[PDB]
């Protein structure tokens, strides 16, 4: 039997929220069998938790942004989900003593080290996937994000930016996913940012946790990062990796083939909750006899 895997010790994690500016406490705790993926707010009294539901992302703007019916937040989810994604982690209570996850360097590889520091668990019961049954599209303009079934997990994401930095590299990526393949080629990865955007953002209030500690900054020509990029294409990666960590808002890794183009939080949520509200392109898939589970899935 494939096996649940949870954190062998609680770790910590303190560093800024990229939109608030203010310190962040980020603990990931080892949780039982079929407890799930669970997001606390331990700054409340009683503390307020989120269950991994692609129903909970109710705002896109800026980031994947969990919010409840009384307007409680989690934002900036997504750079952790991809860690959580990338190592199979099913069962692990994520708490915050912040509405937000600490921005770290931008990129899912610390969330990854810090997973491993906490070493990986395994318990007495068989690990869910979601498994695609039939093709699901899903589209906004020009921009489009697909679902079809395949025995692994591969994605393949296209960028279109008419800027002289970023359409200088490389803008499609596809690969097929396994832990190794992410961690080598995706988790390190950082978000970027546009000198213009982050400008109007900060006067508004927002954006007040950003550096070039945590970000790819970018003028209306260059990448203004003294020491560059960590890949050529450190854009189309990224933009990939925040896919691997908003899929994961159904809190279980997903068996099928990902496609987008021009896709981002808002699009990523949709494909995802459009397939999991389409009853027939979907299943839970358990494997009692490991020699079924696709090469995707293997160990780190
Ligand atoms: C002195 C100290 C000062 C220095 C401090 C600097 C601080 C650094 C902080 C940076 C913070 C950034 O993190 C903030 C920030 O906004 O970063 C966002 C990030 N959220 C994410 O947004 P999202 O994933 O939801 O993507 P959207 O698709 O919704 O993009 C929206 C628009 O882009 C078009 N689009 C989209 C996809 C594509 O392939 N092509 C293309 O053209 C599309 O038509 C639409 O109009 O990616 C965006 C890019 O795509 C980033 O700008
Ligand atoms: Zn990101």
């Amino acid at each position: 039997m494939i096996k649940q895997r949870t954190l062998k010790r609680i770790v910590q994690a303190t560093g800024v929220g990229l939109h608030t500016g203010k310190k962040v406490t980020l603990t990931l705790r080892p949780a039982p069998a079929n407890t799930g993926v669970i997001y606390r707010r331990t700054d409340l009294n009683p503390p307020v938790d989120f269950p991994a539901d692609a129903k909970s992302v109710r705002d896109t703007m800026l980031c994947t942004c969990l919010v409840n019916e009384h307007d409680v937040r989690i934002s900036t989810v997504e750079h952790l989900n991809a860690a959580l994604a990338g190592l199979g982690i099913d069962n692990i209570v994520i708490e915050v003593n912040a509405p937000e996850i600490p921005i770290m360097d931008g990129s899912a590889a610390p969330f990854v080290y810090l997973l491993l520091d906490a070493g990986i668990d395994e318990l007495n019961s068989a690990k869910k996937f979601v498994r695609i049954k039939e093709t699901v599209r899903v589209e906004d303009g020009d921009k489009w994000a697909e679902f079809k079934p395949y025995n692994g997990f591969s994605l393949d994401f296209t960028i279109d930016f008419n800027h002289p930095a970023i359409d200088s590299s490389n803008q499609r990526y596809a690969m097929n996913f396994s832990a190794d393949a992410f961690m080598r080629q995706i988790s390190r990865a950082r978000t970027f940012g546009f000198m213009r955007d982050i400008e109007y953002l900060q006067s508004r209030g927002l954006c007040l946790g950003g550096s070039f500690d945590c970000a790819i900054v970018v003028d209306d020509y260059r990448v203004l990062n003294e020491d560059g990029l960590r890949f050529e294409d450190e854009f189309v990666r990224h933009k990939m990796l925040d896919a691997i960590g908003d899929l994961f808002m159904c809190g279980h890794n997903i068996i099928g083939a990902f496609t987008a183009y021009k896709s981002g939080h808002a699009l990523n949520n949709k494909l995802l909750q459009a397939v999991l509200a389409k009853q027939e392109a979907w299943e839970y898939v358990t494997f009692q006899d490991d020699a079924e589970l696709p090469l995707a899935f293997k160990a780190p």
